[PDB]
């Protein structure tokens, strides 16, 4: 602890997602958690609900409808869809706001009915909201209120894509993407599909053609490709907790090699700390990252000429979800992006 | 009738499964079984878990006597396979389990292993072992070069359909998962449990040994030279295996018609399933057993299609199908020995 | 499918037991399934429930009241408990019938009670039933009609401490039990608990004096040695979908050594197929009968003088539940009880 | 980083144990890495050795006849065996040294080569050295130049059973510890037995009577009680990366229950930010400690009159090993204990 203290509240924390930034917020000099919030748990302490935080000064679970907010700065929100959007339009002006679910992170708002079964709640409030791909929109992000915290598949996805599609080095056309991450990305919801004796020894693919971070992904790429974008997007659900790894294969633009692709990714995110471009042809593993805000990504030729193929990974749970939301606080409040965020990643 | 059998190279997972599978095989007995590093000793001491058979200590590959073999599972080393099956006696049912004689192109595998192919001649002979797809000729081979796993999950949807038409051979796009019993028992950092456990990673970016392999059956059913992109990953799990195959359909074809023509090519097939509705397969469910299992779904993308195969890459994927071959060019039924259901959970 | 075919009900198959129940029958040439019923999920295809089996022709699940039993020679019962009793009681009873539920293990009908929260209601039939521990009681279960198929780690531990006890080779005091097992034996029932997530890459122990297995442990350990057995038994969970180790501390009788103990156990089960003790030193490993009716064990000296250690492994689901299940059912039917059992273990 | 910088060396930091340090010392404000040794793989840089540490600024490996300690304040060892005598003994009579391996954890040096066949290389150093259980020996650590790190199963096993038997809470005869680690414990050495297929989804025993452990459990119990300790030691391993979890399995003193145990062990531990015990009848889980330096226990009356079970877990790779070498450095170099050990455990 030092500094000025940033008191925190955290809204549906019954979650990973809670325990995530628990934990990440345990190593942060500033962000103190001052308010935790879970309807299903109201009452509880926190070490009773993860077991493993039990050595952590937590304030007790309230219901999320008797939290108060005039004595709070800063607001991680984890609420179920439709929800979290009437809370968010009632909170205070005086906030920052991430929030780390879907609600506000497609601009159509017809889009969001779409793919989430029902009218969005906020329209007016959504035009405010600037997505939190750090990297990305670094600038909005910093002068933002509202900010919407990206999914963990779009993250993995956009970082490597998005500035090369910007510099128009591979093309918008028959971008297929194969997508692996840990079965924490499910939750802790009581599921028989996702028990250890479903899930252990095996994989299988899922969402198999409309994943709901299908637009997510389009919406950031269409931005940058200033056309509508239509991606093959199949994600599989492997035998792991942590980790994610998406596999792009694009096609090149004419003349544009493999190691052009590579170069661009090395000078666009030479300076960022959590966005490593790998060296040489070393491949990314998930399990160099796990428990780790960083994104590891390299990009190799196809056999098939005019092709390439990406690999980026990230740990599901913090660069794909709390380790992003906690980074793009630190740079909403002003403080440096890495701050609480140097943790290395835990191997073996 | 009892049919005296040869395993040479069987201290391995291969050689493992080949016992296992043969444990429960009316007519296949194991008389021999080779190992050089760990000659004279017994099986139940490589591999506690077969304790209770009656097996035959292994021997060096020179001491072995195959006057008295009626047929051989071969799996020895990335050359010494060539060698060793030249110089077998001639009544002998042949099944080489290694990659030694899969590419007909005698360049081919020159370029993909480094030295010059050391059996030209009995190349010419050798039969690829895709059972469902190859059984007439495997019939009537004496050597049958059993097909690699990758290649097997992949082949088996993808021939029919290139020979039917009905997908297009440009921007086949491939991304496989296998799991790590596929890289063997040797001692090896990189397949530690600590390396290995809660984590995955790709390998063989562009060049696999089993590429051109793979190739050559897409290329045949083509009439044309077939290049695809391959790119395998090594999960974290001991068995399974699955390949997903994103392709792009020929002009009016749409995803149900590549099913319907799958459904009818493989209606009458035991190992091979084409799943109903949009059931996607598991690597869990086929797990010990020789079969696979497959489904094909439309892709978001106008025109593309994605199709999903897995099998045990022990099994179907390996020494499954060289039993299966085996029955076959026995003149046993193909299902003998190897109708165990998947082990699950 | 060989002469005589015998035709099989499954009570109850929709959970792991009657998967492992229809798995081990298509590889048993006279037992046949015709008739599985299951309570939540009727009318369904097994084939839905359970993918793996997608290829077995089997006939779709009723309701347990809908099972005719008129053309039925043997019956496998798998239920809540306390149903299984009633079901049982209002059965045929020119049929075989093997119950892997806890029902009819305890022969005390208060301790039943005791344990199971509510009292036992077919005492009058509990008495008829034969304990299936095959090795230990074949005589008996032999010409049983009623057989309570023991529970999974009582049966890794009766069998190697059983003869022992009665040959007075080991005392029954601080009989010291840690066991370990795969959650495979939780069931299929979405938990929290029993989540991907939550048992993956770690291990901890339950039940802590107080498992419903005690007191069928005791009451075989009481019965070999003529006197009441108390015993400490703690169960953990480990990190694996199937398998099963028990570790006996034990204290030898005056005289006796660990050998002693060990030719004893040998002479015991040297003509049993599935109860085989290891040579020499080496150590049972549970992935060595994962997918088999194997029991492999074996006995080792202790550091402190008069102790010794016994180690004893098993399927948990095969020898320690169904396998055990099919070797008693092959026994009443007259038939070679390794029937449908010669499979070997799944290794790797 | 703050407050004046520390130079360390760690000799032999190419397996787990250099990886873990690393790790932690780049949370650690004061401990700045600048030498590290390795003879096979000496001149690689620690990142192509390890990829997950990649972002580290870190020096070549260089081999140990090689090091330059002129520049070095502070020493972590993690030399082979046999050859850590020899080499701690040359150092400069001025460095602080922590050793990792066992070589001078034992004080008798009959016993030392009476277990391991060739004699004690510093028999004179051994003096000197102090037992590295941090809340045990807190005094002497302090003040020590050379300090032998404790054995991971030890340094689980005498933080409950020390205090207990100094209080003569329990009795030293029939101690009966079952302890389960992971396989990251083993190294990552190149071998057959430790390959994922051989480790994946099963467990089992090993060092059954003679595990090298032993004597130093034996050791720090019998100061306690004053009088020689012989217990009965075994070890198991689980198909889990990280973790380990000791059950002791104890006789309690006349009149003693196990409240008074866990009372005295409440009272022991009370100040202690790394040793919790927990409330109620809460089972301590190791996927709780996991990339902690916790070690969580409680105990439990067993069924046996008279009986207690205690259950101790740690992170085998930080309590057990790096963490608790750190926690000593920080004594000895007069810094707070806890500095850069505040990593919550990483779960899921």
């Amino acid at each position: 602890k030092s500094g000025e203290e940033v008191r925190i509240a955290v809204l549906g924390a019954s979650g990973y997602t809670g325990a995530e930034i628990v934990r990440l917020l345990a190593n942060h000099p500033q962000f103190r958690i001052k308010v935790m919030t879970a309807d299903r748990k109201a009452g509880e302490q926190f070490g009773s609900v993860f077991p493993h935080l039990i050595t952590q000064d937590l304030p007790n679970l309230v219901a999320v409808k008797d939290a108060d907010f005039s004595n709070v700065d800063a607001v991680f929100c984890c609420l179920p869809h439709g929800t979290t959007q009437e809370i968010i339009k009632g909170l205070p002006q005086e906030l920052k706001i991430v929030d780390l679910s879907a609600d506000f992170r497609l601009r159509d708002i017809n889009e969001y009915a779409e793919w989430y079964g029902h009218s969005h709640r906020a329209p007016e409030l959504q035009q405010e909201a600037v997505y939190g791909l750090t990297e990305v929109l670094r600038n909005e992000i910093r002068n933002a209120r509202l900010v919407a915290n990206p999914g963990c598949y779009p993250t993995s996805i956009q970082l490597p894509l998005v500035p090369l599609i910007k510099a128009k080095l591979i093309k918008v056309s028959n971008i297929i993407i194969d997508a692996k991450s840990g079965v924490s990305g499910a939750g802790r919801g009581a599921k028989e599909a996702n028990l250890y004796t479903e899930i252990a020894e095996g994989i299988h693919a899922y969402g198999i053609k409309g994943h709901r971070h299908v637009p997510e992904i389009e919406q950031g790429l269409s931005e940058a490709a200033e056309s509508k974008v239509t991606i093959s997007f199949t994600p599989n659900l492997i035998c792991m907790k942590r980790g994610m790894q998406s596999t792009m294969f694009v096609e090149m633009a004419p003349g544009v090699t493999a190691n052009d692709l590579y170069q661009h990714l090395k000078s666009t995110y030479e300076g960022e700390e959590f966005v490593k471009l790998l060296n040489g042809s070393s491949v990314p593993h998930t399990r160099h990252v796990v428990g780790s805000n960083y994104c590891f990504m390299n990009v190799f030729e196809d056999r098939i000429p005019g092709r390439a193929i990406i690999i980026s990974v990230i740990d599901n749970l913090v660069k794909g979800a709390s380790g992003q939301a906690v980074q793009n606080l630190n740079l909403m409040m002003g403080l440096p992006e890495n701050t609480g965020l140097q943790y290395q990643p835990l191997f073996p």
